[PDB]
């Protein structure tokens, strides 16, 4: 049984987004750890691994639909040079997901592929929470001031 | 609390298809077990028990909607005389499910019955997986050869 | 502390090779799994995860040398459409690694970066074993024959 | 305490055979493992270690009889390039053992050295079983076909 | 067994450096503890004990090479009066180590003393990580501000 | 994958030395045990088993390199008639290993085969240590006096 | 809180002696261990670690007194070439401690610094005991005879 060509292309575009985010988040976590923000880095690393899960799920869906998962293509990394830049770069990816997926889900259901729809609805919900988390860190950076904020991202003592 | 008569009719149609699948899968597994393919048989038998669970969830839904679950009607069994035929026979039932539930779900949602819809979406998801497994079994029969595939279905020694 | 720029170029090239390998091995694993070769897929999946460890190790080193780990660039995937093509495709990557690392190690040592050299020596040893595994599988295919080899790669019963 | 000179010679010849067998079987196990026949390899390896135990028992007896255990001399290895060859090679050693030890035991008892007699009687009993196993393996190859037989020697999946 | 005279000299110089580092780091840990930066103190102290382990490993190698471990000689301590100074002082030792050991290792290998080479390669790897940590600490001080940074070094409450 | 002819020859010469050592050490332990030096014999025996491990490692590396491990050829055994002679005879083998492997390693690295080099470097480190142990035993005999030294080799009471 | 200049100088002279002792004793244990006197070496080593403890205590008392602990200066090492010489060399250090600390304590108490006096009194009690031990070892050598005494220092068998 073959999936709908547009649904499949939508899934591959999402796949590319996940692969991009895996790399971007993973690199950020390494950088964060390298700067001594070890506590922050553990969180960002986990976000990276969650993206790997999404990526695998999508790959599973594509193969079931008899498509070809695209592992060759990658989007453009935005690698931040400060904590703030990193949060904002990560926000950018997440917002791009929502813009793609919101109308994509509607399309999936019009094409009577609810299983694909449901998988993307799951992703939307996960990205909304991450977007919320990030936007809250940026808020706290302003409420706290950048130094005091950063201090909450190191262990005691710093390592 | 009375359900939409069309939604109700759809649910009863799906229940008929579950009860048919239960009998078909169960019998196929007894045959497989009776032929010597005991390892395969256990798998088929479990598939039968999952159909039972689906049938019961459908029954619950119908009763909740004040409908009358149809336990009288059974569709036409396709009993396979070879492992290949049995896989093809089970495969044909699942495709009927998809063919019915795809527009079924869209309809449920238009009639503003999301709970019934979510039940059918769950079923579509499981059926797709089972279709994939069965289609994959048939491909494996071609790659391995009939005899070779069949030998992976018996225990050691054969019981 | 600043790393030798050629050493850093070498590490980044190898990084790209690891990332290419992660994707290629992961996809091959999902394809093998989707064909029914569930026993083989588990192994291949594990080979993919070692590549991820390697990539992190190289990343750590690059960061320590105050370099810029490249997560943007990816090599050409070689995707196989049979078990044989897959083994050959994965072999081609590994062989590339050796050819790059054999001179690289000598070079790292001429440049007095032994930590980087030892890292790459470790990689070489691993790749040598993976190559030996792959090449042995290809041999087995011939000794046992395609089908019979394939049968050793499915569970009982097949899943 | 001094041993009879012919008994000591008989014992030292048997030792050479053990030492020969140790090396032959161990290399075979290595080559079988290297080939992917890892299940067979473990058995062959175990056979090598039993040979080591024989060799040590013979050494003990020689030392007790105030003789000189010969660890310098070795027989000619027959290294097989196929599973069948390896079995026939191993068989050939085991037969030489019977041919030597049968008259040897009668001799030991004639010379009233029953302890050496009993040691040699145990080795004969052990070699007969090993020979029988090798013969069965050669037979199974004929009954199952070589490829099919080989497949019973790999693990699932082939490691 | 006699060691090469230059290798032995290289080894004894490294020993002096270890002995120097042991004392410097230990005093620093004591002064950090004494200042109330008790969380930092424990890490620094641990660093001192790793130095002790290095020193013992070097001594073992010298003794094995029939040389004379020099425990009389010591380098000039650089005792810091601020946390920043202490970090810079400690850094200065670690850099001298790299500067000595880099050419030293090539020399050991030229003289075909690989065991001494490997020991020195391990120390380099360890020193690079320590240097990186010190650099990160210096950086964190800049990013967090000195007071804020210091506060990440006291316990709650300050003991 | 095919190994360099000089590296393979180097590895095989070393394998010959390991096999030779295994025999010499094992027989020495048996003699020591038969003289009543049961405590010393246990250590000598364990040394033999370590040689067995090295021989397996070399064998594996040869097989990976697609060479033929030589199990046919054994070096000349020096079998000591006193503890001192045994000690000295074992020293002579070990010093031959160092003699070969020192330029051997350098050549391995010139030929860009680091995995092989690293195996031999490990072997050299172990041998340097066994030489230390043996030379110290010989020193102890001179210090304590042979009778007294021998007494430390027996159990209480002697067995 | 500021300590008396003579008390501080007293404490620092003693610290210098502890640091000197640590080195002399540790190196002696390493030599003893390398001569095969492994049992004796363990005790000598533990003595070194006890000196380390005294040095930390003195360091703490100095810091509390607001002085500068001297970790730059080490006394003259007497490194014995035989057990007897090592024993005698260690005695000489210990007797110097008593020589200093005896009037040292009295002066401490005249200056109304009992905490410091009590630390030194503890040190003296420990040293008197280590002197007893060492003098008894030297007596034992005369009684048993050096060879025999040495034999009690090795394990069975010697390692
Ligand atoms: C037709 C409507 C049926 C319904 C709604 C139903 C429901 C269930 C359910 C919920 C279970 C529990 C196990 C599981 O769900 O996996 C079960 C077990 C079982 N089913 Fe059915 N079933 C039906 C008919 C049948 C038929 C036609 C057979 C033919 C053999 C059958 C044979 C069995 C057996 C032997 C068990 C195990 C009993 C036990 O474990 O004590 N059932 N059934
Ligand atoms: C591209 C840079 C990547 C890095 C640096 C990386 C790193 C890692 C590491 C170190 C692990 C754990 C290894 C272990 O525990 O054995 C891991 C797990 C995993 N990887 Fe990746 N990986 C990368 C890309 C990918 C890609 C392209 C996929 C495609 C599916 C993927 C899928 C996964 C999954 C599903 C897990 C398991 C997650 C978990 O168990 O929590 N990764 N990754
Ligand atoms: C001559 C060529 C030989 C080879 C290639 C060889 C190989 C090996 C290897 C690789 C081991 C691994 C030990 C471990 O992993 O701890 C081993 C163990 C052992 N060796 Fe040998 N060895 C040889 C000769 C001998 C001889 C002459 C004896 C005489 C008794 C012997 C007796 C043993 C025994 C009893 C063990 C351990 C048994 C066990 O692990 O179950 N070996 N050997
Ligand atoms: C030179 C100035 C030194 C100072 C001030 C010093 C200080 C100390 C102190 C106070 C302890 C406490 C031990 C205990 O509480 O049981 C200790 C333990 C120890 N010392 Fe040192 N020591 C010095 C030199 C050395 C040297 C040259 C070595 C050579 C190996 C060494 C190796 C060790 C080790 C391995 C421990 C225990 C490790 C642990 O507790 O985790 N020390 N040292
Ligand atoms: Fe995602
Ligand atoms: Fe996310
Ligand atoms: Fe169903
Ligand atoms: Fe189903
Ligand atoms: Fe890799
Ligand atoms: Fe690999
Ligand atoms: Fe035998
Ligand atoms: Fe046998
Ligand atoms: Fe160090
Ligand atoms: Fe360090
Ligand atoms: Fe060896
Ligand atoms: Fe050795
Ligand atoms: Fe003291
Ligand atoms: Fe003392
Ligand atoms: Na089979």
């Amino acid at each position: 049984m073959q999936g709908d060509p547009d649904v499949l292309r939508l899934l591959n575009e999402q796949l590319t987004s996940e692969l991009t985010a895996i790399n971007q988040y993973f690199l950020h976590s390494k950088m964060q750890d390298n700067w001594g923000f070890t506590e922050l880095a553990a969180h960002t690393r986990a976000e990276s691994f969650d993206e790997m899960r999404h990526a695998e799920e999508i790959t599973d869906r594509i193969l079931l639909l008899d498509g070809l998962p695209n592992y060759q293509r990658i989007g453009s990394l935005r690698i931040g040079q400060t904590l703030r830049e990193q949060f904002e770069a990560d926000l950018a990816i997440e917002y791009d997901v929502l813009n793609r997926l919101k109308p994509g889900i509607v399309m999936c259901r019009e094409k009577q592929d609810t299983t694909s729809a449901v998988l993307l609805e799951k992703i939307v919900a996960d990205e909304e929470e991450h977007i919320d988390y990030l936007e809250t860190q940026l808020e706290l950076m302003d409420k706290l001031g950048e130094e005091l904020y950063s201090a909450q991202c190191v262990s005691r003592p710093p390592t």
